């Protein structure tokens, strides 16, 4: 839990997301719980030009260290850590399939047993609100209360876990589930799902 | 047939599957027939962190060597080698297209002459059962009796052959067939197929 | 603003577009505003065989330096710089998703808040005209008057910005928007959109 | 035109096709016109294990040099060079999109002006016949009479040009056209096309 060791992982995660096809462009942001606040990527700086010195610290009051501009979405990373006290890392990206399902404004159902990875029998979709807005924060906070990941209507995906690699794994897993959903939904509607009872069993085995 | 030479190939195969886009995440497992039992990847350890020392040996009774946890699916690798005595390697993954067709719970038909590569005129889809369950084993064993590969409903794909590279080749081939199926089925239903007589001829030439 | 420093970026951009999957083959062309005219890639020379010496200079009259053949599309790069005086770089490619939407002859609507990146609430589609034609130039010039990017019916995409990297970023962003559009339109028609009022707000925050 | 310089390009082409996503597995074959016959890849040997020594020479009578097994499709490479005397290289692959359109048994229409690259206003689809069959040869020969590329029903794609790189470029271009076709056809049927008159003009400019 050294600011320097955290900064390095944060950039790695951004690089890994681009590497996995879960994000590209100036989209996305990542943070880790640090001290009273968190360490978060800065607004609009390409993952390729990022360095530990660019990572920003925001305290419990929302005070970011001077001369640095935190991610426009810092408020919903805030709400994420408050909604999920068990979570130490938040990952946000505009992954293609997760984003398309969010344009459709649909929760992703129990089409695969791995859905249980997000903590339940669905991946919810949170109502739209202007990006970097406080109202957007209320929407995600509410969605993450009982799920580890949530889609953002007309926006993207946000997943959080105990650490960055488990947070990245989860976000990656949701891109797979979102892709399985879009592919089968184009051929059939509704797409077959496992029953809630079955999901209960799978959650027991997890 | 040296434990060490086998361990190395097993990890390579996992790396190659990720490399080919046939698997990603903590999904998938691979094993080779070894002595009375088999050598199989361990449960939940990233392909990147895998080493020959992590590969687990399970004997004919299902006894895995102490201090090591075999893949949760070890039972259906077992059933695979019992159902197909001609097979020396099993590959399991959650490849995107194979998995979507399995959510649709459909066999993949004779849409391409390469379907004959799995031993017949179809790639079956085995009924769902909780992962790592003995009932799941009964389902795959039954499906592999007359086919070298089978989809797992709401789960993924399992392919086996005489060795790991032929097992990987086959699994890869089925991802192609599953992708040709999903793409044409979105435009037309039913998708045109070669006749069984034609498949018979192709099987003769193989 | 040295001819040599510009030539290098132009080739890089072509390489980066192939690298991002926004273009492949002998398709595409890129130019930068230079002196009274511009520096533009040459017609039909693989990005791999390109060198600073191949980059062509065309003056304000359309006079390209002797012994060099400029891109067949040089006329619409011309029209682009005249239509958008704020723009210093033009990028053209036959990116898969942008091109499919252009075959459908549709503008891309407000399906995502990033649509505002092109300057409005849509990505227009300019009427077809034979490639490398002066009439094609009139069509793009007209489309770029109030937008930074435009699709070309039955052809591809053209995006321009203040410099090559912002021009490449934008073109990349439009491939994402075009892909979100094609994926959701196959499942639903019309695809849900953000209201113009909302887009207005997002444009204010940009 | 040295056997050794040709062998090297042939393998490169196979490697490049896998690299571009136009082929994978043990599928595909490539040949160049050599002396009275041709040099062609051998049947069933992974592109990774190929060497100049594996390339096979078949004479005008179909006599392949001893101890070497030519590609099962050597007969249709033969027919290709006889149908198109202007062609010096043939490329065959089971590229995903070209193959799906061939399962649908459709010609690819004038959806993009680049269709003119294959010599006309369409990419035909040749009737199925067992692979490596003489009747399959009659089908491709007939299709290539007035086109440089043809799809093979329930099989794949075959493209030929004056040399391997122009043959690879063309095959790659057809994968793009086949992908634009499948994507728009899922949303609309029939997919809008340029008129034959327009294609005539484009063919004039080519
Ligand atoms: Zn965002
Ligand atoms: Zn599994
Ligand atoms: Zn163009
Ligand atoms: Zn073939």
């Amino acid at each position: 839990m050294e600011r320097n060791k955290l900064a390095r992982q944060i950039i790695d995660t951004c690089l890994e997301m681009t590497r996995l096809g879960l994000n590209q462009g100036t989209a996305g942001n990542v943070s880790v719980r640090y001290q009273d606040g968190m360490l978060i990527t800065p607004t609009g700086i390409p993952y390729e030009k990022l360095t530990e010195s660019h990572i920003v610290f925001i305290d419990g009051n929302g005070k970011h260290e001077e001369g640095k501009l935190p991610s426009s979405e810092w408020r919903f990373h805030m709400a994420a850590y408050q909604s999920r006290p068990d979570a130490n890392a938040v990952v946000h990206n505009h992954a293609v399939h997760c984003t398309a399902v969010s344009i459709l404004n649909r929760s992703i159902p129990a089409i695969h047993y791995m859905i249980a990875a997000a903590g339940g029998n669905s991946i919810p979709c949170a109502p739209y609100a202007t990006f970097g807005t406080r109202e957007l924060s209320e929407h995600v906070a509410l969605a993450l209360k009982n799920r580890k990941a949530t889609l953002l209507q007309h926006h993207g995906l946000i997943a959080c876990e105990v650490n960055l690699e488990k947070a990245l794994w989860l976000a990656h897993e949701v891109e797979v589930l979102a892709q399985l959903y879009l592919t089968t939904l184009a051929i059939t509607d509704p797409v077959p799902v496992l029953s809630d009872e079955e999901i209960a069993v799978v959650l027991e085995k997890f």
